């Protein structure tokens, strides 16, 4: 294994001729974000960070299903929620069913929504969404499962989604908190690279965001982590203006703020958020 660039040099040039304007990598399914990125690349470590109530989980699951629809394979590592809980959200979003009606009282509170439910259960059943809901998971643990998934899926690009990074078991229990998050971050990127997968980690943000006038997240908000902004190729913040100002002129808009982009443009992408369904609508 020398450092020969010859075979890489030809594949790069080949990809340039193939560059017709369509999405190369794995699509998020949000048109205008895929325009900026051209899809997630087999090596990418992407971070979705937001304060509570900005739509983070809904947004990640939306993506998960959108990628599943390209027939890519999604491994969701959900440390916060059980599979049951993830699956109900997936159903609610897919079939445009209401969460309270479904929550219980589906046996009565539901109309002719059963065609939707069976349509929705059909789609989730024939999807490439895996869920790993064990409360305690290290990157090592996730490494193991990603390979295991790779082996069981031939030519398929795997996407590793982590329901929130700061819940992961750090490698060294006695390390400082910052060092633990630093290690988790390095290892997640190494895993993305070494196994050749997209890693998508959800991340919380400092509550200090909210004792600012303008509560749009910035890169400095990733305080308690440090390493996190350095390792990620893509960092998408979510901000929902009408959580903060109740007569915002941006009612029901979630903006995806691309705060870091290694191989491309930064900027903001707005989406219409359908609260009741945990769905997102592309804007022009």
């Amino acid at each position: 294994d020398d450092g020969s660039i010859d075979e890489a040099l030809v594949t790069v040039y080949e990809e340039i001729e193939s560059a017709d304007g369509n999405i190369t990598g794995v699509p998020s399914g949000f048109t205008e974000l895929d325009r900026m990125t051209y899809g997630y690349k087999r090596r990418n470590f992407v971070l979705i960070a937001a304060r509570p109530s900005m739509g983070k989980t809904a947004f990640a699951l939306k993506q998960a299903k959108n990628m599943s629809d390209n027939d890519d394979v999604v491994n969701l590592h959900s440390l916060e929620m059980g599979k049951k809980e993830n699956i109900k959200r997936l159903i609610v979003t897919a079939g445009s069913i209401n969460a309270q009606k479904i929550k219980a009282a589906r046996r009565d509170f539901a109309s002719e929504d059963w065609g939707k439910l069976s349509m929705a259960i059909g789609e989730i059943s024939n999807s490439n969404i895996n869920i790993f809901d064990k409360a305690g998971q290290s990157v090592n643990y996730i490494w193991s499962k990603t390979r295991q998934t790779k082996r069981k899926n031939p030519g398929k690009r795997v996407i590793v989604m982590i329901d929130y990074l700061q819940l992961l078991e750090p490698a060294k229990a006695n390390d400082s908190r910052t060092n633990q998050i630093s290690q988790i971050s390095r290892d997640l990127k190494k895993m993305a690279r070494e196994l050749d997968v997209v890693v998508i980690a959800l991340s919380q943000l400092s509550r200090q965001v909210e004792q600012r006038q303008d509560k749009r997240p910035m890169l400095s908000d990733l305080r308690e982590s440090g390493q996190l902004e350095q390792d990620a190729d893509i960092i998408e913040f979510l901000y929902r203006d009408d959580y903060y100002d109740k007569e915002s002129e941006s009612k029901n808009i979630v903006e995806v703020i691309i705060a870091k982009h290694r191989d491309g443009p930064v900027g903001t992408v707005s989406l219409a958020f359908i609260k009741e369904y945990g769905n997102f609508v592309n804007l022009e």
